[PDB]
């Protein structure tokens, strides 16, 4: 209701429900490029559903919607993967049947999984950051009182849930300060996410620009959005 | 030292100190793309000479100092611009003798700066921030045992700058609740520096291709060391 909005009025744990309630299917692989493309083409559809479920989203503007979908896709789609392969060190699980190694956009993926796992990133924060991203990638990206007023709300969601997060840290044994620093710790890590998107999606570009056939309809349109 | 390092073992003001003696010197600028890559240009020297007097820094080998300058120069630059435009609301100061205005790279940044505004940023925040970008737009871009033991430092050197934003933040009458909100918000505003750092760095590169006169050696230094 953005004024009356149920997420406004979730407890932490409540938060931390939905979200994991909103993890979408686990989907399974179908040239190496392409079945990245079409691993990615897929998760899309199912990344338009749970982007619904998320506490907060329904209440802005369908165009703001998109705007949000369309500015943070590679982002989600990368910290699912490196989540996914945070326990294969020096692989990279893009699907169960999907698994690839060491021996670049890569190599910076790969880190960042490490990054997580020697922090040890928990599933209930992983869904914290998730949303994060859906929230804030877009929200520099939109001038009027109502484009304000959605950026409160944002703004307000994103509030909400670093409160939930912290809750989390607190909830297992952390002092105030240990708080401060892991919240600290993961928020950055958002950065390289970024920089790794802005690249990726270069990269997915020049795949398509140097291939005669052009690639899956949904990811395309998503990768349009960007230029 | 990196292990007696006089970094871990500042307190929140003396760090605060330490940054604000380190400000580099008011610059003027002296075509309009001229004007803004000489200042640019200009600014480097000034940035290389700052970055020596952020702690923790001399720490790190001279290569990893360098990367870490290579990697993160237009975002400590934006984040120059950004500050300095605070006040001038629809304005950029790029120097005091450089102010733009309204009516998209210089976007993004003019809305950054409204955000700084909104939330009434501090110039000891300011100061934190900018030593974040240094120490972090280049950590996840670096393998070895003496390449962990840099990250562990550079770690610790961020923990130590958040630290010091928490207590900022407490000694201004602040919540802890607001303290982690605030501190969020903070964060979170520099994965959109980097992603506006990333886009402008893809539009210097264009008008360096698309001139035919080179632009300044030590701007085009840094450029190409991006790719
Ligand atoms: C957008 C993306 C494709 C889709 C990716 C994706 C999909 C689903 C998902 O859930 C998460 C993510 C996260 C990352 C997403 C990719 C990042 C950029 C992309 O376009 C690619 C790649 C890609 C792939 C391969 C696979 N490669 C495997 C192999 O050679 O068999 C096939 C390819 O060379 O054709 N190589 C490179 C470049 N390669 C550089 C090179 O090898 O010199 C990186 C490297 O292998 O380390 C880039
Ligand atoms: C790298 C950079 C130049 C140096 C910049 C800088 C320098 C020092 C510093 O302390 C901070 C920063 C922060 C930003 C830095 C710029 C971002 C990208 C850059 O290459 C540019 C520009 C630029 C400039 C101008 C100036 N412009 C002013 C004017 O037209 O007279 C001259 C130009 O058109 O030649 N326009 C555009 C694109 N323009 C798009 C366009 O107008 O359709 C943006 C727009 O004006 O909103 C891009
Ligand atoms: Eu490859
Ligand atoms: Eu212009």
């Amino acid at each position: 209701s953005k004024k009356n909005s149920l997420a406004l009025s979730l407890t932490a744990d409540q938060m931390v429900s939905a979200l994991l309630d909103a993890e979408p299917p686990i989907l399974y692989s179908e040239s190496m490029m392409g079945l990245l493309t079409n691993l990615a083409d897929r998760e899309l559809v199912h990344m338009i559903n749970w982007a619904k479920r998320v506490p907060g989203f329904v209440d802005l503007t369908l165009h703001d919607q998109v705007h949000l979908l369309e500015s943070a896709w590679l982002e989600i789609l990368m910290i699912g993967l490196v989540w996914r392969s945070m326990e294969h060190p020096g692989k990279l699980l893009f699907a169960p049947n999907l698994l690839l190694d060491r021996n670049e956009i890569f190599d910076m993926l790969l880190a960042t999984s490490s990054r997580f796992r020697m922090m040890n990133l928990q599933g209930e924060e992983f869904v914290c950051l998730k949303s994060i991203i859906l929230l804030n990638s877009g929200v520099y990206t939109f001038s009027t009182l109502k484009s304000l007023e959605e950026k409160d709300h944002i703004h307000r969601v994103l509030d909400k849930i670093t409160d939930t997060l912290i809750h989390l840290m607190a909830k297992a044994g952390l002092t105030l300060q240990q708080q401060h620093q892991r919240l600290a710790q993961l928020l950055l890590i958002l950065s390289h996410i970024r920089h790794m998107s802005n690249k990726g999606m270069e990269h997915l570009y020049s795949m398509k620009s140097k291939n005669v056939v052009p690639l899956y309809d949904l990811l395309l349109e998503m990768l349009d959005a960007h230029r």
